[PDB]
């Protein structure tokens, strides 16, 4: 507990940007596209007003659009008189993916017709398309293999603390060990992991703070109308604020929260609200319809488990069960507790063998372990019961591809 | 039940079925046959012939089936195993896990074939297990699999009895007598003997 991210004081004009969002389409082989920005705005609502949108590549300014505010007639009531959406063109996009992360750079500026900068907003912007298609995700038209990882955000010493150094430390590992992808295992994530992931290249899951394991059954809440309101926030909350970022290619509606009615109300939002990214969820047996996407966890290559209600068939024999066709990628499997990973190239064979298997993320990458010292005041590695906690889970908090320190496994 | 279509001779393997100049005369094999045998309980699939490649006569022939008797499904395996002209993936000789990627007509693993992106038929193989001689290594590998995948449905072992033809010696003594054994040349020797039991019916 505590106030562990970033605490910040920020001055905004009062008639100013109060939203905006960024979207990317293109013609059928990507040689063109058009940016989309909305732009909302809150205060002093006055025809003076336009919004520029420049988009640069590098120090260059590749497009850019001016409009009024207004937006387009919605309903008999009218439209929006306090946004506007500005169209730009751009030719041969350098196209974002993991594997060559190119960006642009949009700047929103708010500004008085005649020439006054009301105050300007910006973020990096990466062109793709992510959509299922026959069965398969796909990437700026090619399906996707995901190497992915599951990644708390854990420090040894600082606890639940995120910092600079560290999530480079952990992109450049795991780049550097050919992952591609990592899952926000079960929360959305400090600001800047985004903006790295943006940078380096990395497809990120965004995952909704939501889960409620220990209910029983394990959809008591999520299937419940009094907690929507509470749930409702968690995962709107999350999309309008990472909405524009590259690097987010799949929503998830958060972990281990059994099936729940709400879930399929929630999923059924984001689709509304931005069609760019598909949805996953796990929980309730990993096929629900509040999934675009199979993504069990711990369902083993050929072997299957037969859990009555929620069993975990075989990734293989899973993907032709009677009427199913949606893509199956992992959201956790290859469980990295102490001496394990065995059985890992049996995952990986399949994986290249079945186009509809596109891969999964391990669980997970880092131990959670916490240094304690001794008497003598050498530190140690500790794990659940060591600081007096009970009931507690022992060493089920380590089970990372690397120790708390980065030293690999 | 099976039209009496073959062709496999020709180059390509559709350079007839393809013609509509053979429409005509591949059309009485198929729509005699169900003329004929369409009270019959015990058919329940109707098959376009064999590898005959697929061409576009076997999907006009397809259709006229669908549309004269909609009871039983039709299903034929040229061309891929899996064309328009075919409401069950049907392969010959697909191995369980192993692919055989063959250009044009590939042979998927069966469990494979099942999930290929937009793919929803059943799967039984039209033939599989070609039991020539000491053969038949590897069948449990198919149960296997056909029980754990409910969209494997089985298949169909190539074949029942040897074609073995009695030939007799000086002494007037009888033996059994494959391709070649009669001058006929050019022959394909033995592989006319591929099944489960011997002519005379003694399992194998
Ligand atoms: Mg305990
Ligand atoms: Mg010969
Ligand atoms: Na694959
Ligand atoms: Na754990
Ligand atoms: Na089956
Ligand atoms: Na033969």
């Amino acid at each position: 507990s505590g106030i562990f991210r970033d605490v910040s004081l920020l001055h905004k004009p009062t008639t100013q940007i109060s939203d905006f969002h960024v979207a990317t389409r293109f013609n059928d082989d990507f040689s063109r596209a058009v940016l989309e920005a909305e732009v909302q705005m809150c205060g002093e609502l006055r025809d003076y007003l336009r919004v520029t949108v420049s988009l640069w590549q590098g120090e260059t300014q590749v497009a850019s659009g001016t409009a009024p505010f207004g937006g387009e007639i919605i309903d008999e009531r009218g439209g929006y008189a306090d946004r506007v959406t500005l169209r730009l063109n751009v030719e041969n996009p350098k196209l974002w993916s993991a594997e060559i992360p190119n960006l642009y750079r949009a700047v929103v500026e708010l500004h008085t017709a005649d020439g006054t900068l009301i105050e300007a907003e910006a973020c990096d912007v990466g062109f793709r398309e992510v959509r299922i298609e026959n069965g398969l995700l796909l990437l700026n038209g090619k399906p996707l293999l995901i190497r992915g990882v599951n990644r708390h955000e854990h420090h040894p010493l600082h606890g639940q603390v995120m910092d600079e150094q560290t999530m480079v430390q952990d992109i450049l590992l795991m780049k550097q060990n050919n992952f591609n992808a990592v899952r926000c295992s079960h929360y959305p994530n400090h600001p800047l992991w985004y903006t790295l992931c943006d940078r380096y290249g990395l497809y990120v899951v965004d995952e909704a703070n939501i889960e409620t394991n220990g209910m029983v059954p394990m959809n008591r809440l999520t299937d419940d109308p009094r907690w929507l309101p509470a749930m409702s926030e968690r995962v709107t909350r999350m999309v309008q604020r990472d909405r524009n970022h590259p690097s987010v290619i799949i929503w998830s509606l958060g972990n281990e929260s059994g099936h729940g009615a709400n879930h399929d109300a929630l999923y059924r939002w984001i689709k509304s609200v931005d069609p760019s990214r598909p949805v996953q969820y796990e929980g309730g047996g990993a096929d629900t319809t509040a999934t675009d996407i199979i993504c069990p966890m711990y369902a083993r290559v050929d072997e299957d488990q037969p859990f009555p209600a929620v069993p975990k068939w075989s990734i293989k024999k899973w993907l032709s069960l009677p009427g199913e066709t949606r893509p199956l990628i992992l959201c956790e499997y290859a469980h990295a507790m102490g001496n394990s990973l065995g059985g890992f190239a049996k995952y990986w064979q399949a994986f290249r063998q079945y186009p509809r298997l596109q891969g999964g993320f391990v669980w997970d990458w880092v131990d959670q372990s916490l240094i304690k010292y001794d008497e003598n005041g050498n530190p140690w590695s500790a794990y659940g019961g060591d600081f007096g906690d009970t009931p507690n889970d022992r060493q089920f908090c380590m089970n990372g591809l690397v120790f708390a320190d980065r030293t690999p496994h």
